[PDB]
């Protein structure tokens, strides 16, 4: 399929050079996988979902209600899912509710959080997680022994303009951990940037759907919205081989990725930026 007037991050994401062609080409959809959504909630019944978007669970409200009031997590599963501002149109959205109305949460919940995806994930499945703070072993043991077990988690670098290895999930090893760029390639002036990095997608002013109505957008701009454009890939790349484990994923969005585009990428920061076609 041919998207046209795409939103500009996922019109990046399918071609190698600049300009924008204004164009979004997709082989696959992210059909028989499912993107957990580790966040403020997600409103379920937004248009972008076309009923794709269902409750996991609510570590703020202790219950089955994983719907957002914040905004930022129908925002990040948009861009992972949505019919519009999706890079996967088809896949499943699962909300995990870990972020309170605030965006705010403790790494106690949030640990329960990765725990709940863990043991709920069924058949191919990705976790994203816009969101972070100081490193702690305790979240990364959470986030490893998810990937062990078989789901692709896909991170936030951070918006702290420094060493993304400071932080966690960031830091987590077998985290894929996404730094954010502009629509002429640059870094972005607040992503995080160096070797605890696997991949930058756009994160600069990228519009998705919104919680305040169900045909709500919001343009936005963070590490957090970059890290769902590399959730949505992987959920293309399990709807095109089902079979790939995690590390398989991880390496081929590496592989597959474009080359040298990024400018102030940073020292030890791979030049690899988020390439959505086979
Ligand atoms: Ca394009």
């Amino acid at each position: 399929a041919d998207q046209p007037s795409p939103t500009w991050g996922i019109d990046r994401i399918d071609q190698r050079n600049l300009p924008l062609d204004n164009n979004y080409h997709t082989d696959y959809d992210g059909s028989g996988v499912t993107a957990f959504v580790i966040d403020t909630g997600v409103l379920n019944t937004h248009n972008e979902f076309g009923g794709r978007a269902s409750s996991g669970y609510d570590f703020i409200d202790n219950d089955y209600d994983a719907t957002d009031c914040n905004g930022h997590g129908t925002h990040v599963a948009g861009t992972i899912g949505g019919s519009t501002y999706g890079v996967a149109k088809n896949v499943n959205v699962v909300g995990v509710r870990v972020l309170n109305c605030s965006g705010s949460g403790s790494n106690s919940g949030v640990i329960a959080g990765i725990n709940w995806v863990k043991n709920n994930a069924s058949g191919p499945a990705v976790a994203n997680m816009s969101l972070g703070g100081g490193a702690s072993q305790a979240t990364d043991d959470a986030v490893n022994a998810a990937v062990a077990a078989g789901i692709t988690f896909v991170v936030a670098a951070g918006n702290d303009n420094s060493n993304a290895c400071n932080y966690s999930p960031a830091r987590a090893a077998d985290a894929i951990t996404v730094g954010s760029t502009t629509s002429n390639d640059s870094r972005s002036s607040f992503s995080n940037y160096g070797t605890c990095l696997d991949i930058y997608a756009p994160g600069s002013s990228i519009t998705s759907s919104w919680y305040t109505s169900n045909s709500a957008t919001n343009t936005i701009s963070g590490t957090s919205m970059a890290s769902p454009h590399v959730a949505g890939v992987a959920a293309l790349y399990l709807d095109e081989n089902p079979n790939l484990s995690p590390a398989q994923v991880t390496n081929l969005l590496k592989t597959r990725a474009t080359a040298d585009k990024v400018t102030d990428a940073k020292t030890g920061s791979p030049n690899k930026l988020l390439f959505s076609l086979a």
